[PDB]
DNA sequence: GCTGCCGGCGGCTGGAGAATCCCGGTGCCGAGGCCGCTCAATTGGTCGTAGACAGCTCTAGCACCGCTTAAACGCAC
């Protein structure tokens, strides 16, 4: 999987399956997806507005 | 003396993962009516267990005295 060999996840535009484990879940955080807990914040990214519906 | 310096400290934050409530449908099983019959109630006689009274007399309590040893006291460790 090019995603895999790239040591990178799958983005919703990948052709990894709709359940391909190489995808990424998305922010769930409650107060702000901002502090040292929120997973997006760790694997430094911005919680996409399709996922962090929280 | 004080400079970092460093470690710990407790205090807090908030994610996370399970336990909680609610509601919406759904049955099978408590619950109730039914018929009946057999066993429980009614009537009636008895004689004997069981209650009395009147009993004897054994023994369980009270005491007393004198004994002694087991109890009580303390005591280093």
């Amino acid at each position: 999987c090019p995603c895999v060999i790239a040591q990178n996840f799958c983005e919703k535009f990948c052709q990894c399956s709709s359940e391909c484990q190489n995808r990424f879940p998305g922010c769930r955080c409650k107060a702000q997806c901002n502090t040292k807990q929120c997973p997006c914040y760790l694997a430094v990214r911005e919680c996409d507005p399709d996922l962090c519906l929280t």
